[PDB]
This record gives structure tokens, sequence and C-alpha cells, in this order.
């Protein structure tokens, strides 16, 4: 089921995760909540949805964009459950990127995170990972667990002269679209 | 006549505004443009509004508020025309506020500003003033002729975090230090 995603202001976002027990993962309220994220993030159009975002302090995070892979432009994320994750970056070299948040709706900024990061996690089968992440899913991975500490992309802004409206923003910057 | 205000993201929003003339007052352009930007302010339920707001990038402000909606607790402030306002503080001492801009639509953000300031300008009359401002409008005066170098509040947030949407924003309750 799709559920009401929480808007910047909301206390809930700024608070901080708990770790997911994997004497948990196996159970259906588990299942049933990781279920309920992808209907949100689908629903919402997201690439990424964090547990907090609909309420729950948990550290568990859905990702994954649909027919991307072979979609020149737009790059593209694995779908996948990331549970407990921990982020350390491996360079000081960062790549921009105009994010926008599900909890920030309407608007999108500037942020520029590094481009490179290590992330150790547990997936909804209790396997474990340590991997290197790069590119656009290093953004989204960022992204994400901020949210689990509470962090949205506003807090890290590159610049607040680089933040403003969709359609402001689209409206005053044009291409060849 | 109701003009369109220029929401975060327009450019024109961060340049800088030009100083009106003494005998500028007096064109009719000037006229005109004044009952616009007050009636645009008035229409928008705002407390104030600076000409790059509805795109005119001069040294003008309206400010004046009567039972406001936008802003329930605050006290009314008389209208009056702001022209070429040079604002310096008189104090460390700062009173936070939880403002809006019609720029920013539907969002309040926590800001600390100086609660004393002197401000210099002149009226459409072409009389010069040299006061200390206090309290409230001590607040929409800095706001206002923030916009007049091109700054918005979101530059000026306290924090990031205090900083939302207001429907939430209005059922919620952030802590402040
Ligand atoms: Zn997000
Ligand atoms: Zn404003």
């Amino acid at each position: 089921s799709v559920r009401k995603i929480l808007r910047m202001g909301d206390p809930i976002l700024r608070k901080i995760s708990e770790p997911v027990t994997e004497d948990e993962i196996q159970t259906k309220e588990f299942k049933k909540l990781i279920r309920d994220m992808f209907d949100t993030m689908r629903h919402a159009e997201g690439v990424g949805l964090a547990a907090p975002q609909i309420g729950i302090l948990k550290q568990i995070v859905v990702v994954g964009s649909e027919d991307n892979e072979r979609y020149p432009g737009t790059p593209d994320v694995p779908e996948r459950i990331i549970l407990n994750p921990v982020i350390t970056p491996l360079t000081k070299d960062t790549s921009g990127f105009w994010e926008g948040c599900l909890s920030v709706p309407g608007m999108r900024g500037y942020v520029e995170r590094p481009n490179q990061i290590r992330m150790q996690w547990m997936d909804e089968k209790g396997n474990q990972f340590d991997e290197t992440i790069d590119g656009y899913k290093a953004i989204v991975y960022q992204h994400e667990c901020d949210h689990l500490q509470g962090i949205l992309y506003v807090d890290r802004l590159k610049d607040t002269k680089l933040f403003g409206f969709n359609e402001t923003l689209d409206s005053s910057h044009n291409v060849l679209d």
C-alpha cells in the first residue's frame, strides 16, 4: 500500500533511525513495510525512499529506477533493499547534481557529494555487503542514508542560490528540451 | 493591478536593485508600480513586497499588514513606502522568527535577525528618514531590504532543520534550542 510521505518541516524527518534487527527481517510487519515502501516510492516516481520518509524511524532504504538501463542520459539504479547502511566517502572529488526529495516536493537544489563511497549494509535476506559505490548510485545512496540520520539534501545545498521550485527553475534555465 | 510574484529559483530575485531618484518618485510610472506593488502584496496577504519580487530591480519596498493571516501572531504594520533603504544593525541581539516569503510560497524558516537596526530611507514624498527600528518591523524591514540585495530568507536560515512546508509546520512542533 502507498503510505503518506512526510514533508520537510515534520520533526520525524530530522530524527535518527534505529538499526534493523535480523530477527525482524522475516516478520510479516517488515515484509509489509518493504512492500509499502516500494509501492510508495513507485507511486511517487522516486528512485529511493527511506523509512523515516513514511514515518518509520528504522534504517531501511529501498531504491530502484525502472527501465533506465537502456535509456540514454538517465542513470539506472537496480531495485534493492538497503538496511543499516553505513557510508564512508572514499574521495574528496564530487559530482554536482540537482537533487530533489519526495519530502521536499516541487523543489530541487544543487548538491555536491563525494562521487565514490564505501557502503556497508544488509539486504532483506540478511546478506552483508561492503562495496565501493560510485556515480549516480553513490549520490542516491548518500541521499537516502542521510534520511536515516535525519538529514535532508537542503542541509547540504552547495549554495542557497542554487535552489528553487522546479517549474521556476525550468522556465528560467531553458535548453533544447 | 496584481502582478506575478517571482518564486525562488528566478535569477532576478538574486540580482541587485538600483536606487530610485527623487524625480523618479514623481513619475506616473513609479506611482503605477507602487499601486501595483500594494495590490500584489495585499492580494497575496503579505506584510511586505520588494520590487524585484515582481521583476523590477529598483530599491522599492512597500510594507503594511492588517490582521495578517499569513503571520497570525504578529502586530499590524502600517502601510508605507520605503525607498533606497539602508540598514545598519545596532545590536548583536536577535529575535528568532519563523519567516515566510511571497517568493517562497508554502514554506517557513526560522531566521534570527538583529532586533534593533538603524534604517535610512526615503518615502514617495522625497522625505528622508533615519530611524531606529526594532521588534517586528525590524524583521520585516530587514527581510524586505534583503530582497534589494538579491537575498532571500533561506539564505539566512538559522538551521536548515528549522525549515519546511507550512502545512506540516503548522501541524507539528520543532523544538528550538
Ligand atoms: Zn529523499
Ligand atoms: Zn520576501
